[PDB]
């Protein structure tokens, strides 16, 4: 309708946010999507795809995107053809759902797309749609926000984590031990086939001394500073190819 | 003489100890003396040398070595005669003195050389000499005699660093901040364009928790434990070329 707010969709409540536009980043998508016999098809719908909002929920187990770009009838039939495992109904109002065993798919205007997939707690379709209506007010940090704004403008992949604990303990593999840590934020722009990234993250009762900065700031080659009680990280790089690698572990 | 101990004739009391074996280092060399005028005079050097025996002196900035190898005086002359800024004299007995300005060279007998060099304070070379005869009695970690012992068996690179503090702030470069640490052990074999290197710190007073260990151990991609006041890194690795590189740096 006039006034969509995508994170309005894809619900308030959830452990991470994301935001991810497509444009600048096509050879990092390309890097993760080299890896599946879909990889023809997929292309063709980031192709049409102007920017993704994502939110994972860990409660129910699930992810919901909205899909900003141009799904024409004629695109999303040609698509689902060609496809196995997935069957569609159209509803009431002449609304296609696509199911599959995990995976649900609408669109319902040409201009974009829900996606819900995940366990089977995982949202009903119809209850996400009812947010085109009646959105959600997520709270999101204000560089969070920023990004968000004005689709096309930003070409920044930006990442809301309300644990941020969970999130360093998965990634750097200690997959056992607990930090008491709160919200992280990370920003990723491409430069060159590297990423920049900026980091920050709030660390509660959690104490970091020098010693501390000093060792984290030569693992991760780049500038660290301690406003109060939150970890910054500021000018650090990684690889394209690195940052495709990690992506693909989930 | 017959028995000629190498490590006698630097000296005692030094503040860094080296043993470097020619054989399966000679690639490192190259990287090492790709940045010289006088290149194709030292790898004709390289090709008549076994090993070095060196010891720095921190108060009297002076580096003493021994070299084990093949110096009939055809060649040293030849060397001599096609070097800028050196000098040399036949002493009482026969033997050739070369001086440069902050540098000493004897060839006492063909299978050795005994090189100063460093300050003003540096060891008068008939000094050095006179331990072919009344050697000094150096104190040397195990692993480090093991590596001199029966010259040509080993490969291995080995460093006795007296303090070890001093060495970890030049390196990884907070030249300013003190540790109380106490003697560090370095053993390095080359392995394919790499080299494996083997670590022992004392650490004194100096405490090192989990944390700090994780952290190091991410920062060189290495193994460590800690056997009661010894900190270990065994498995690591570090690129011929970084090697080559942080070893010009004095």
């Amino acid at each position: 309708k006039a006034s969509v707010d995508p994170l309005g969709v894809v619900g308030s409540g959830a452990d991470v946010y994301l935001y991810f536009p497509v444009a600048g980043n096509e050879n990092l998508i390309s890097r993760i999507i080299e890896n599946h016999e879909s990889k023809a098809d997929i292309k063709k719908i980031v192709d049409r795809t102007t920017a993704v909002y994502g939110a994972f929920f860990a409660r129910s187990k699930e992810f919901r995107l909205f899909g900003s770009g141009s799904y024409p009838y004629a695109f999303t039939n040609l698509i689902f053809s060609r496809s196995d495992g997935w069957a569609s109904t159209k509803t009431e109002h002449g609304i296609t759902y696509y199911e599959s065993e995990h995976t649900d798919v609408s669109i319902p205007a040409p201009h974009f797309s829900c996606v819900i997939f995940g366990s089977s707690k995982r949202e009903r379709m119809s209850k996400m749609l009812s947010r085109l209506v009646n959105p959600d007010r997520p709270q999101l940090p204000p560089r969070f926000e920023k990004e968000c704004t004005s689709e096309g403008t930003s070409q920044t992949v930006a990442l809301y984590i309300k644990n941020g604990g969970h999130f360093i303990t998965k990634l750097l593999n200690f997959p056992q031990l607990n930090l008491p840590l709160g919200a992280m934020e990370l920003y990723l722009t491409a430069r060159r086939n590297e990423y920049l990234y900026t980091l920050s993250l709030q660390l509660g009762n959690a104490k970091i001394n020098f010693p501390i900065q000093f060792l984290i700031s030569r693992v991760l080659n780049a500038h660290i500073h301690v406003e109060g009680d939150r970890l910054i990280i500021e000018d650090g790089t990684i690889s394209a190819e690195r940052l495709a690698s990690v992506i693909s572990s989930l």
